[PDB]
């Protein structure tokens, strides 16, 4: 055999790609690690989770992904990442389930054949790569859903910066499946390149 299925919070390297798996509802969600930059998830009556593959150090890299994205309920297909100093999490949302994420609207960016709404939100006393903290979240949310294509990440970072949304030093960067409650599955493949 050889793919590996995991169910407990962890990060690591699998098949040459960084991966992260996090949930507050152990036993209700799992992640299966495939060749290269690919993984699957499955969840049933879950709490909160985020899982994906990518890079332990994020940056402006152009990336291309392909996904099967099958949420029953609230979920997102996202290029997701973290920075420190300042501590920030960001989300480039390509698709979503029942709910389309929003926040304080700060403009749009048109890139990779689509137009994205830019938002800022704050999280208070929440889980983060630095423990329980209060910090900013940055968002680009596509105006129409898609489940494959290229993301020129630098274009998002630049647009955020024009709106005063400043990033710190990069920690990890993954093509993530995010979920809140309900059930579903995904299979996601990510790679550098256009």
């Amino acid at each position: 055999g050889s793919d590996t299925t995991i169910t407990q919070n962890q990060t690591g390297y699998d098949n040459g790609y960084f991966y992260s798996f996090w949930t507050d509802a152990p036993g209700t969600v799992s992640m299966t690690l495939h060749s290269g930059g690919s993984y699957s998830t499955s969840w049933r009556n879950t709490g909160l989770f985020v899982a994906g593959k990518g890079w332990s150090t994020g940056g402006r890299r152009t990336v291309t992904y392909n996904a099967s994205f099958n949420p029953s309920g609230n979920a997102r297909l996202t290029l997701y990442g973290w920075t420190r100093g300042p501590l920030v999490s960001y989300h480039i949302v390509e698709s979503w389930g029942t709910y389309r994420p929003t926040g304080t609207y700060k403009g749009t960016v048109t890139t990779d054949g689509g137009t994205y709404d830019i938002y800022e939100t704050w999280r208070y006393n929440a889980p983060s790569i630095e423990g329980t903290r209060t910090y900013q979240q940055f968002w680009s949310v596509r105006q129409q859903k898609r489940t494959s294509g290229t993301i020129t990440i630098g274009n998002h970072f630049d647009a955020w910066a024009r709106a005063g949304m400043n990033l710190g030093s990069h920690d990890y960067q993954i093509m993530a499946t995010e979920g809140y409650q309900s059930s579903g599955s995904s299979t996601v493949s990510i790679s550098e390149g256009g």
